[PDB]
């Protein structure tokens, strides 16, 4: 019953070894020409000054993008976050337009963002065999900007986890730790430019998928409010689900490179292309502010205990914020475990995953997905009666369980309604305390590969801004240490189930590894939300190249 | 029984009584300190010079706010439009901020705009007695731009419809001729400003409403992209439907009234208030351009027939933009059928009818909503088998039936992605003709009082674009004459249905009554779209510039 499976894994193999070696002769190739390039001052070059030598000549984009395409090959040995080679590429750096924002920069992409020839597996098999037949609008307007989009990065199977496995092309690990999860479902990615191996990236998340990957991995991400860019042209799971939105964005070492990809994005070019996305430039002025702040802020979200290192990175970072002049207001959007477990789960599960699991009739189920696959299968009778059972003892269990079950147009209608007013409900919070930002504990460190699958409930800190549809984004500001590490092992967790149970057991042995916090505006506030972040990120990595 | 129902309309006329005679002593009042003033010049001021002497003191905020308010009170006599006097403006009056771009300039509200103290009934009696505990966003910011809010307008009961009566307030009429729809659901709007009682108003639009009492009344109207403005705050029959977009937007008598009113409600104080609105400010440059235009055009969507008086409209526009240096090329969005009949109707009721029947629970049933109600109140399993029956014969009918039937959340998401590649295969067509703007038909003239309801097919022209999502406006370009209306007795429909056999009935009767034609632009293009309605304007009125 797994034949086509099979052979759908053989030949993505097979693509994404020929890819590899392809990747490895072009590079060799170039560096016999170039053997005096200095690859290591390159690749250390923050990528505005990448920027700056591309556009004013002192750098060729041959050399910044070959130099890349070899870093890229060798991290890739230790993480598998390469699925394709996007072979045109070596074409477009050709033809690169000399005046765009993004002028020979290299880019990876997550690998749902569709590309001309190649496949968006998903690491799903029926979607093995079946290129694109155009670029996205998103990449489509990269390389307007004179950008040169070169890999397809991993995702976990189907893309809904924040882990990063699937049975086409295996499982990524994070550069950090090979025992570690990358994160997901922008796994790839955050592997791939967390190791050097890209300068900029584009991810997707509706859960967290931009913000796991940058937080697990060491580097910075941005969700944008939903409709802020084009999602014309991404591959998906599911279509037509609207109450929890989905949102794509970049992903980089540092915030300033989030930014100028932002701005690169947000030129007439994309408006023409996608109309259906709201012609916002991006506002320079906002972003470059230095005004002081009003920051909300939250040390747990009391839905999942927050792990020593996450509670002090929170913490640090505020006391930072304070001695450099801003104001920071306890603060905690009301009715989380609802809107988590009401209107997120409801809203991803409507249909009670009927749509999602068609997309596995026939697929072997990656491990990383856990239970996932056979829960959502379980008749809708049976899943109520189980979670009544299960009520008394695990009341979040039983609570995600409920939620998750089929219902009819007419009570989608009531949770798209309740979803609406929720967000007003916080807008409204928020505005009453006078917010300008909200400064929240973000997960980390990674939890162990194969874990996420079984830690459901750690969503709560990105899930909910997917749930308001704020943008908001990650900024590394502190590693594990030995005492972080050690208090992991008193973790007890609110509800001590076996998702807090997990959790504990998945953070294990972590000494080292990047912990990030996250950054909240209201919604089409990403400049401000970007300034934000630029001054998390001063204050907390002072020593971080300009 | 219909106890409550009765109770509810005696308490509503009561209060409508009330408002109106409290407008009354306020207007007298206001006369007899100025005998002198010249009323008739003042009202008939456009609105840009309205707005300039108020903000350089020539004319004072009291002077135009009662001038107005009289005039209203005086053409409500014969139309029914004002529900509600918004008893609290004469201090919004006073304390109006100096500097704001509306100050001074009375504006007329559709019921359902949430404004403190009152109610917005929505013509169904569940709501009478329910006060209003907040302006809604847009009203706030209409304040906060120096407006003066001043009454309710009156709406068809529970606002599904595009005729104007309800069975608390009563029937509006077509200032125009009394027999005659003044449109819907805004229709109170399209009678005050089009009699000139108002210089200004608000409508909201799902299927048509801001457009079809512009072109019934002969005054302008724009429906915006549903997410330009704020929706906080307004009241409905139905809630959480998001594959049709629900729409607010200005109604006036030029379309330099509707820049100014979009001008000023994109402001930071509207997109503070309701954050989830992107806060896109006026673009005044592509408003303002005359650059020539690359203009689709059709003269019928090949759905419901257009009446000899809007086949004429549209051809006459179309050859004075053509003189004027536009270029004008043939333009039909695809597959316009399964768009209104699986879509458009789909996405409306998609639950069967069920959230929106509530509504009516113990009230009467208003005869402007035909057999709306009796329809939907039928079980999935019958409107099945009718559906069968009639789809012979009576394809739309059919259609209709077919897709007003409840469905699950899992069918839900395939029409909302349905609507997701629909809107997207329009915009691919636009593109591949590199269009600007798009002129369209739009219903004219005005039908028989109780009519709209029976002739759902007519919706064809606007609802397209509320299923689209794209701005769309209207402007008045022509009367009905004598030679136009004579050929409505060569009217069959391309159907020959009950709804075509009552629109060509609806719409005999209407000599002098004006005429509209729609323009069309992309999502969030609202400014170009009321730059090609001023050219419109221009070209077929220059007289209102
Ligand atoms: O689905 C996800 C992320 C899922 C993250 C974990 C959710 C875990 C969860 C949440 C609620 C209930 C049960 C499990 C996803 N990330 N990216 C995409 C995506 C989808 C379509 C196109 C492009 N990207 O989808
Ligand atoms: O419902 C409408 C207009 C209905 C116009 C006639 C539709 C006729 C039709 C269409 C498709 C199938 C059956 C009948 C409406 N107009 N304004 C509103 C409205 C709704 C909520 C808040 C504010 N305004 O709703
Ligand atoms: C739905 C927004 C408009 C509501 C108009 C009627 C308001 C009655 C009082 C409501 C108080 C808050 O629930
Ligand atoms: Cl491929
Ligand atoms: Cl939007
Ligand atoms: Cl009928
Ligand atoms: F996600
Ligand atoms: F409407």
């Amino acid at each position: 019953g797994r034949q086509k499976a099979r052979g759908a894994a053989t030949r993505a193999r097979q693509k994404q070894r020929a890819s590899l070696e392809t990747m490895d002769k072009a590079v060799q190739r170039f560096r016999l020409q170039n053997p005096d390039l200095d690859s290591e001052a390159l690749l250390t070059l923050p990528l505005l000054q990448l920027v700056q030598k591309l556009q004013s000549g002192e750098l060729s984009p041959e050399a910044v993008f070959f130099t890349y395409l070899g870093k890229a090959w060798e991290v890739n040995k230790g993480t598998n976050c390469v699925t394709s080679y996007l072979t045109d590429c070596e074409t477009q750096l050709s033809q690169a337009p000399r005046q765009g924002l993004l002028y020979g920069v290299p880019v990876s992409l997550k690998e749902c963002f569709s590309y001309k020839g190649h496949d968006s597996t998903l690491g799903l098999s029926l979607n093995e065999g079946m290129p694109s037949e155009s670029d996205c609008v998103v990449v489509q307007v990269l390389k307007l900007q004179g950008a040169v989009p070169f890999v397809h990065t991993n995702v976990p199977q189907s893309m809904f986890s924040y882990d990063c496995s699937n049975p086409l092309f295996g499982q990524t690990m994070n550069p950090w730790k090979s025992s570690k999860s990358p994160g997901g479902s922008s796994g790839g990615e955050g592997a791939l430019i967390g190791s050097g191996g890209s300068p900029l990236g584009l991810g997707t998340d509706i859960g967290g998928s931009i913000r796991f990957p940058s937080a697990f991995c060491g580097i910075c991400g941005l969700k944008p409010t939903g409709n802020r860019l084009s999602k014309s042209g991404l591959k998906g799971c599911v279509y037509g689900q609207t109450a929890v939105q989905l949102s794509l964005g970049p992903m980089a070492r540092d915030v300033e490179s989030l930014a100028l990809c932002l701005k690169a994005l947000l030129c007439e070019h994309l408006f023409t292309l996608d109309p259906t996305v709201p012609p916002l430039p991006f506002r320079e002025e906002v972003y470059r502010s230095s005004r002081p702040l009003r920051v909300g802020y939250y040390e747990t979200d009391n839905y999942t205990m927050p792990s020593p290192a996450m509670r002090r990175a929170l913490i640090e970072t505020k006391q930072r914020l304070e001695a450099a002049g801003h104001t920071l207001i306890p603060f905690l959007p009301n009715n989380i475990p609802y809107a988590l477990e009401v209107l997120s789960t409801g809203g991803l599960f409507s249909d009670g995953g009927r749509s999602f699991l068609q997309n596995f009739k026939g697929d072997f189920v990656d491990p990383c997905l856990g239970d996932l696959i056979l829960i959502l299968r379980l008749p809708s009778w049976f899943k109520r009666l189980l979670s009544l059972l299960l009520k008394p003892l695990f009341p979040r269990l039983a609570a995600f369980l409920n939620n998750m079950r089929p219902r009819s147009a007419e009570k989608l209608w009531k949770l798209q309604h309740e979803i609406e007013m929720y967000r007003q409900s916080v807008i409204a919070q928020w505005k009453a305390m006078n917010l300008d930002v909200l400064l929240t504990p973000m997960l980390g460190p990674a939890l162990d590969l194969n874990t996420p699958g079984r830690a459901t409930g750690a969503v709560s800190y990105t899930m909910l801004y997917n749930c308001l549809d704020f943008p908001a984004g990650v900024v590394p500001v502190t590693t594990v240490t030995a005492e972080d590490d050690a208090q992991m092992e008193l973790y007890k967790g609110y509800f001590g189930d076996i998702w807090d149970i997990i959790l504990k057991k998945a953070m294990k042995n972590s000494v080292g590894l990047p912990v990030a916090v996250q950054c909240v505006a209201l919604p089409w506030q990403e400049e401000l939300c970007l300034r934000f972040m630029r001054e998390v990120e001063q204050l907390m990595t002072p020593q971080k190249q300009p």
